Parts: structure tokens; C-alpha cells; sequence
């Protein structure tokens, strides 16, 4: 049903340059794979107006764009169209193995980076997959082989929130509720609320910043194909991190 808002021939469009041979997951992420993992998550691009729903899809293959993208200044077509070049942490990485009898590790496995979300530590990767249904906790590279797990564990990040933190997916549709604390810190709706959600420890509220200026790109490349405005509050350079 998100077909509905996004072709396979604008998912392509958007994500251009991902099957090229210099990106470590070419061949991995597909248009059905995609529209599969979305089936699982009904609201995603099937909440609030046209326009809205345009937003959530852009918002969301933005943010994960820059989890995983290829991009350089100098490369064909811009930075903006190598998303989803790759799918597993890269280098040495580490065991991101916590101590949690809520979400234990598995005897030898790692929950480094995987999928488009970059999903990462046994504490997330067991949630994620009891909400996809599977035991993402002892099968983790799952998130790299499996490209409708790997999709469903980002969309699983955008629909989740994490209170006082809103879910991303609330947010991009206009269902965001800002307390008072939150209009205090300057975090007002938009896709810069989106970015400190996922990263404002460390991006938001200092001034200019080039990560939050890649993220930026890619959604307004994608707004644009899609044919939407961006809505307001693109970045968080005067936001407070959560
Ligand atoms: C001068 C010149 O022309 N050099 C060219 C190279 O730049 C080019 O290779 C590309 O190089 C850029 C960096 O310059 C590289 O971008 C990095 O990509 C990784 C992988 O996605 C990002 O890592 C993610 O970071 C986030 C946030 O920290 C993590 O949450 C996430 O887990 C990470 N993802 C993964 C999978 O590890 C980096 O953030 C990002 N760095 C920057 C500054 O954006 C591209 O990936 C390189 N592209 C490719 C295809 O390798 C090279 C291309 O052939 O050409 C050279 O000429
Ligand atoms: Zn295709
Ligand atoms: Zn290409
Ligand atoms: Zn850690
Ligand atoms: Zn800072």
C-alpha cells in the first residue's frame, strides 16, 4: 500500500547509485523487499494528508540514506543519490553486548551496525524483533542477509518512540505533541526534530553541522521526486538533544 505513495521506479530514482560496485551492499535492498517490510508497519505512508505521507516516506529513506550512504562531494549525481550503499557496520566494529536479562546476548554473535537504521546492541536488536517476529537476538545477521528483515528492523526505529522522545514517523505526520520542555529546548515539528531523535547528542544544538546537512540533502532530493514541499524546521542547529 505504500505503492501508493512511492513507485518502484522513484525508490530507484531516489536510491540511484546503490547497486554500483563500489557499494558493499549491491544487490541487497529492493523495491519489494521494501513494500514487503511496510505491510508490517500499516501506518507507515498511510498516515495524515497527502502530502504528509509523502513526507514520511522521504523522511524515512533520508535518515537511513545517511546511516548508510556512499556518497562524496565528487561523486556522479551528488552525495545525495548513494544511499543504501551499505548494509553492515564498516571495519573491525565491536560485540555491542550489554548486560540485560530483558534482551540477552547470544553466546558469539555481535549487534554491531546492520540494515538501514543501523540497528546496533543486543538491547535494540531484541525489540526489534519480537515486533518483527523474529529472534533477531540469537540470528543478528539476519538484519545483513535477509533485505525485508533489514528493512522492517528501520521501520520498526521510525515507528517506536522513546519517550520523553517521540516516534520519527509522529513527528514527519503531525502527530507530535511538543511538552513544554520540548518548545523550551526549541524543538519545534519538523525533520530536524527527526535528526536529534537519532543523533541530536552529538549533532543538534551546535550551530551548522555537515551530518545534519547530509540528512537534510537527501530528504530534499526525495521530497523532490516524490513532489512534495519539505515542511518547516529542517534542521536542529538551535535545538537542545533530548
Ligand atoms: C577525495 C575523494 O574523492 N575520495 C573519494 C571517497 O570519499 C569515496 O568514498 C566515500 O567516502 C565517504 C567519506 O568521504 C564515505 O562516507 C562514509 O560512509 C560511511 C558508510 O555509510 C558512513 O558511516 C556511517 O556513519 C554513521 C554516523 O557516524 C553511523 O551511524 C553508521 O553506522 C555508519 N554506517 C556504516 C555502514 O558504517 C560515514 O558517516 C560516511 N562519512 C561521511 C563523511 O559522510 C563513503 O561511504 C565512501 N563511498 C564509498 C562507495 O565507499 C570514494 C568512492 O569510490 O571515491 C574517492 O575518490
Ligand atoms: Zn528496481
Ligand atoms: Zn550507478
Ligand atoms: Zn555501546
Ligand atoms: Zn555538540
Amino acid at each position: 500500500s505504500v505503492s501508493s505513495i512511492i513507485s518502484h521506479a522513484q525508490f530507484d530514482r531516489m536510491l540511484l547509485h546503490r547497486n554500483d560496485g563500489a557499494c558493499q551492499a549491491k544487490g541487497f535492498y529492493t523495491y519489494d523487499a521494501f513494500v514487503a517490510a511496510a505491510n508490517a508497519f500499516p501506518g507507515f505512508g498511510a498516515t495524515g494528508s497527502t502530502d504528509a505521507r509523502k513526507r514520511d516516506v522521504a523522511a524515512f529513506l533520508a535518515q537511513t540514506s545517511h546511516e548508510t550512504t556512499g556518497g562524496w562531494a565528487t561523486a556522479p549525481d551528488g552525495a545525495f543519490a548513494w544511499g543504501y550503499c551499505f548494509k553492515q557496520e564498516r571495519g573491525a566494529a565491536a560485540d555491542y553486548c550489554t548486560p540485560s536479562a530483558q534482551w540477552p546476548c547470544a553466546p558469539g554473535k555481535r549487534y554491531y551496525g546492520r540494515g538501514p537504521i543501523q540497528l546496533s546492541h543486543n538491547y535494540n536488536y531484541g525489540p526489534a524483533g519480537r515486533a518483527i517476529g523474529v529472534d533477531l537476538l540469537r540470528n543478528p545477521d539476519l538484519v545483513a542477509t535477509d533485505p525485508t528483515v533489514s528493512f522492517k528492523t528501520a521501520l520498526w526505529f521510525w515507528m517506536t518512540a522513546q519517550a520523553p522522545k517521540p516516534s520519527s514517523h509522529a513527528v514527519i505526520t503531525g502527530k507530535w505533541s511538543p511538552s513544554g520542555a520540548d518548545r523550551a529546548a526549541g524543538r519545534a515539528p519538523g525533520f530536524g526534530v527527526i535528526t536529534n531523535i537519532i543523533n541530536g547528542g552529538l549533532e543538534c544544538g551546535h550551530g551548522q553541522d555537515s551530518r545534519v546537512a547530509d540528512r537534510i540533502g537527501f530528504y530534499k532530493r526525495y521530497c523532490d521526486i516524490l513532489g512534495v514541499g519539505y515542511g518547516d524546521n529542517l534542521d536542529c542547529y538551535n535545538q537542545r538533544p533530548f
